[PDB]
């Protein structure tokens, strides 16, 4: 028996589980064959991946490097030191002015773990509102009901666009805060193709004494290039996702101001008090062991973050969208603010007489993958106005401007065919439409065809992360 | 272009030497030490895989067939089929329990469950985290709260029999009369008895309290049917997916739905666990499910299926059942006097030192095991004991004769520190820490044992990793 | 116009509201004819009530003496500032020991404005179960109601009696605080005949780092006399009603140490910090322009609280209620912790086969005011009947006329086992039917009514005069 | 005879009147009788209660315990009680002019403060979210207030609040303001009640905002309840779905309360079923045993009375004659230079912007004090903080109440305007310019004092020509 259990332990996935190996390969294959258009995603590096699925997934860690309430963590406190180092050097921190933990395990308990550092249960948080483009995790309520939690254990109050410009309303964000009182104001968004104006958000905060946090997900690959301005220049707390287009592995990062923040009328000096509530708030506040694979991995993606080539290709990722935009337009798209100055575009399709639940349909049967999104201007929150794309993922692989003019362009004749299924609907109910979209063989060849234009100009670009020579679908 | 095109794919040893490197002494590490931490277990190389997959590339918020973001049909496939071999895992009758295996730990896994079926402030009890219990529980001391838990929510603990070393049952229902919890855990971490889980639903019955069971620690013999199962009461189960599960670090929650029980169906007749408890996770307090864990995680289930994995469960019992009876001849104390699980607790009051000097000497000698509060410790910043359990080296293929061994080696480590306090000048650990770095008598009595140790662990195979391409064979 | 409103305004009420005034005329007899035997209610002086009644209401005095609002508050001033230095006083307190605020309006929201000065919203408060002799500003939910709002914004645990003995568990209440970690402890019952160990309350409070608040409205009188052992010893904080025991207006009393408290481990002095908190508390925190009148009728009842007689009164309910309580356990009747050491009795009437709703309804057809209550086993209608003697003992009843009050208590419960026999069904609406229409047990009730009536009427009137009542049949 | 000494002398003790008893607190009560014979008092939230309130608050119904309500109570000999807060709940209704199939009252509240409280607690779980107007604007404490130190009522500890505000360019209520800015907060209740405005409400607006919000419309009219009752302005029960008042202050009761609610259908569902509303039982149950105990019956009794008169012809007459003496009152000071915030008034009080004067209201309040006129300072658009007021607040509910008519008032303008012009020449004798040099400059100079001291005079025999309210001018101990 004991020889049978060992063998089970080192036999690879292959033998083990042929049918996890078979998604893996077909997953592969669609990585291959797609135009990967959602903003949030990329392609990470073999290197993190590796390190990811490596035995430091065994050990046991809690607390932190030098101060651990488990034995054997030599090397483990290695690489969350050498993590923490290389976080700041990504950034271009003074570890004397900042401070990061590496443990936090995504992106939305990073900025719930902030709040419970730095605030009492029910105190106040302004966010950008999420149908405006922010996040769940920056709090969330509708008429009838608190979404995110942090809404329920937090008071959240969102700030909103201006409807005329599509950019933050950073005047009424500030009349806002004058009668909310918030204690924390966060900077950060999701389905936002702007700059923030991190210095107006930073004046808002000392006028209100409140904390401010730049939630940099979306954008921390760009931050770390230094291809568009830093929120560390302004914030007090910058949370992040390791991967989007940082392009690390699944997790996420707190950094945090230390040290000398002021003199008082006394003459005595002010230090910061976030970097111990922050740490108690990850551990022992909310989370257990943590994840030293990732961690690990987290590592070497933030060692590929200071290179030449990645600085290379943050500054492809915008020419590239600013491309697509500008092609988006002339083919008569609107867009949310009227183009971008990041790595995403909102599409507002009002003007085209569709909705983004009926493209999104048909954009993934021939294979590109986008999220519908609510835009401004819209009634119900259950049928969004929009389409939400961006440039991170197929930039990995190599596309380049005139790329992302073609996927423009295949994005229009999907929203083509939509509007012919639309016109060939009895009804206006949306399984009206599905029931048109599967059952008309014209439109079902049409969109076969495009399906066929998309996998083949997606197809001749490089795998990242695994070689094509050994897919298993590689028809 | 072509140049951060090539730097995607090389690999970790071309890329980033210095982490490869790190990843290799953690490689030798596991290969020569006694590693007797009883949350701790060796992975699999299949869920590892997996677990290094570019599923990890995936945005996927929301749950199978209901996405926000389009491409997840094979996302889709690995969820349903880990949620599938899940339910089949704990032999769960689909259409009485659901499951939830999105949560990111077993910490934020208890979280979200409060957050689903409680409103803030409401009131929690479970076993005291000094008695065995679990930070994620609640925790509070006379000056802080600890947990995060008990910020939220409102706890109070329930403690063991001090003379027996099990829970006391009595206490926790008299205590539940008064304090009127909404949500009650049987769950416990350093703890070495089965838990009475028909008891825990009585007081639950009586106090329309949720019944939580979090088997974290125990889930691998739950799965193996080698100990009674918790779901025979809970209404909900949480569960690490690492520890003795055997799988990636991650979690699971199981919950009641469908039908209830003739008796409690009221104005409504269906349970109301799955819901809330799947919004709490995603919208509520989580984003992007991590594909590649839930994918090993698929893996981990179908290896706990099979007579392979059962016959390593039993081991699992009947390695700890040996290395108590060899302790207990060897004049050591057990907390409740023995065991009925992984693990055991060592109280060394009877020895006349405690568990922080002891756990320094055994790390010093490649053994691995946690200081570990014992009943009549007068604080909890000194302990008083050792916890010590089998499922790690039982997975390298230590049996009976060969845990006989590690408690051999585990006593001759005790003489050790027991040399070190006497020829300690004070009283106080830093004496203690500068007698053990200075002496150099002793320093060689460590070297001769930590050579021992490394020698009998190195006969046995690498877990997850082939010796033959190790760079650190001595 | 002008002439018109202003003779309204100096009408007397006989002129402006015949009706109101003819209501108050039918409480004068009803006070006067009655046993009124409600253990929280008592009697006042005329001279608490002409300074309830006066120009005092009309001034708005925010703030605190020297510290107001608003100007004109001169007099407002020495009034509030003459009942503090005299509520001080009647307790025989040291001011620099102890401080009090005289504005909270009532007992209740007194000790909520304690708890919104001391803890923050959810902490945690531990007091005696309601229905074990605890008041519902104490905290109280039920299985599946929060009842007070003191348990919707903080977080309450009940402590108990030993069922056995009727006396509070203090054995239980410090194991359970232990568990529980309670911020502040009350140490207050309404319906206990028992004094409180405050000792051990302090033991507990100091071993949980909580605060101890007494709660004395029933018994402050009698502390004020004292006649009973003071909850000041021991207490942080002691809140109180004005009327009850103590005999005054309808409001209320939060008194606090103030001052040095200890040395801590490193010889610097640590002073309480109790007093800003609590006068916050009550304004701006909760409460707004100070109700003048009854603060100054409040000074008038915290000076006779001083006198020699007012001792003498409050020495003669002790004694009266002993005298009851020994004379109702000679006619068979069981008392919850087995007699009284205060002004109360608690029946438990189980052993006589009938419950106190059915008996409180013959009471009160007889002309005796009591209260109910609960006895092991109950809850449903309660098992028990709580009286006292503060009230009937301010008119002068001596030993011999509670002996009498408990004989006619036994006389109208052997009434109410009388209409339940002949009751013939089971419910408290079959009783109340039979109660109605049954001519014989009508002419016992209305025999007992009037020797109660009888024996009342001959007591003088308290706060007015006979001579000049309306009812005087 | 000892024990028979003692009990007799308890009894007397119990009988004799505070003149024989108390005759310090006698005294004082003198004193304070001989003040408000003597005074101008313009405070508007202060009035003069009459005989027959004070003899029934003074009355033997202080004695009873009544914890419930009328015919549902825990003990016995409460059948006058009952009669007495059944009356006062009827004629509660009835100064409102309120159908009782549609309004519903609870008058156990103690004071106004407690009962906004208890409408908080019966309606909204903590931490639910109210806004009302800020108390700098003319908001009231017991809405909720909050500073940049820190939460000042507890209102604001156990809900969550935000403010509404002034337009400060025309002082009035900014309406499009407080929409938006529900939109974004989402209040659960929003109060519709002023105490320092004078102006009335847009009930109908207020109504629109809570629909659209699904928010309690709570109106707090306490400042405005007599003239509510006298049906001289719009009522507030025309839009609200709960009202609370104090029973003192403009409607001229006892100190206490009343919180009126809704009863009936709201509307009729889209699902086509009832929904009735759900305030009475919230509210009695918040009040007891949620909040309060024992009722007391004294001012309960009291109540009963006030509301009986504020029915009457001469009320009326007497709340038209407050109105029209704030009009003549507001005249006068436009016609001697002063400027009003919101330009004018339509209630019982005036808002005096003093800045065009050239000098603030804390300096001209304590000149006014030492020739006993009664006013309070009051922030005005444009000062630089809450605690230097930049105004001056002055009504006539107190003075009408002793007869003062129309031209009575044009001679209180004349002499407020006359303390004004000694201020400003303290201001101009002081040798810096904080307000202790102020302060030092006005109870040292010698001319001023005298100024001061013959304005005085002339503030107090012109008062004490008026009847005293409540007591009687020939028994009064104090008659210079
Ligand atoms: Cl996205
Ligand atoms: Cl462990
Ligand atoms: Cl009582
Ligand atoms: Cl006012």
């Amino acid at each position: 028996s004991r020889s049978s259990w060992i063998k089970q332990l080192n036999a690879s996935l292959d033998e083990i589980d042929p049918e996890v190996a078979d998604i893996i390969e077909l997953e592969k294959a669609r990585q291959w064959k797609g135009f990967e258009l959602i903003p949030s995603e990329n392609f990470t590096s073999l290197s993190v991946m590796q390190a990811v699925g490596s035995v430091m997934t065994n050990k046991y860690s809690e607390g932190y490097p030098g101060a651990r309430y488990y034995g054997g963590n030599e090397y483990i406190d290695m690489a969350e030191t050498l993590c923490q180092k290389r976080a700041l050097e990504a950034f271009q921190l003074d570890p004397s002015k900042w401070g990061v933990n590496v443990q936090s395990l995504s992106g939305s308990p990073a900025n719930f773990q902030v709040y419970t550092a730095l605030l009492k249960p029910h105190e106040r948080i302004m966010a950008l509102d999420l149908p405006h483009g922010g996040h769940l995790s920056h709090g969330y309520q509708t008429d009838t009901k608190k979404i995110s939690a942090v809404s329920i254990f937090f008071e959240t109050m969102p700030y909103r666009l201006d409807e005329n410009t599509g950019y933050i309303d950073y005047d009424q964000l500030e009349k806002s805060a004058v009668l909310f009182r918030p204690k924390l104001i966060v900077a950060g968004a999701s389905a936002y193709a702007r700059l923030y104006d991190y210095a107006r958000i930073r004046k808002v905060c000392n006028k209100q004494k409140a904390v401010m946090l730049a939630d940099m997900a979306h954008i921390s690959g760009l931050v770390a290039a230094g291809v568009i301005p830093s929120p560390f220049e302004y914030a007090d707390v910058v949370t992040t996702t390791t991967h989007k287009s940082l392009r690390g592995p699944r997790g996420a990062m707190i950094f945090f101001r230390k040290g000398l923040k002021e003199i008082n009328k006394q003459g005595k000096e002010v230090m910061y008090d976030y970097e111990d509530r922050i740490n108690q708030a990850v551990f022992p506040g909310l989370q257990g062991g943590p994840h030293n694979h990732t961690i690990t991995g987290l590592a070497v993606a933030l060692k590929q973050a200071r290179t030449p080539e990645y600085k290379a290709y943050q500054d492809q990722v915008l020419r590239n969208c600013s491309k697509f935009a500008e092609t988006l337009l002339a083919k008569g798209y609107d867009l949310v603010s009227g183009g971008t100055d990041n790595h995403l575009v909102l599409v507002n399709l009002k003007n085209k007489g569709i909705d983004g639940s009926r493209v999104e349909k048909v954009l993934e049967l021939v294979h590109i993958a986008a999220n519908k999104n609510t835009v401004p201007g819209d009634v119900s929150a259950m049928v969004p106005g929009g389409i939400r794309m961006g440039t991170p993922a197929l930039t990995s692989r190599g596309f380049i401007e005139e790329d992302f003019a073609k996927v423009a362009e295949y994005f229009d004749l999907a929203v083509k065919i939509a509007l012919k299924i639309k016109a060939e609907s009895q009804g206006t109910k949306l399984k009206d439409f599905v029931a048109t979209m599967q059952s008309n063989e014209k439109l079902q060849s049409e969109m076969s065809k495009l399906r066929e234009m998309v996998e083949e100009y997606a197809k001749q670009f490089p795998t990242i992360g695994f070689e094509k020579e050994t897919m298993r679908y590689k028809e």
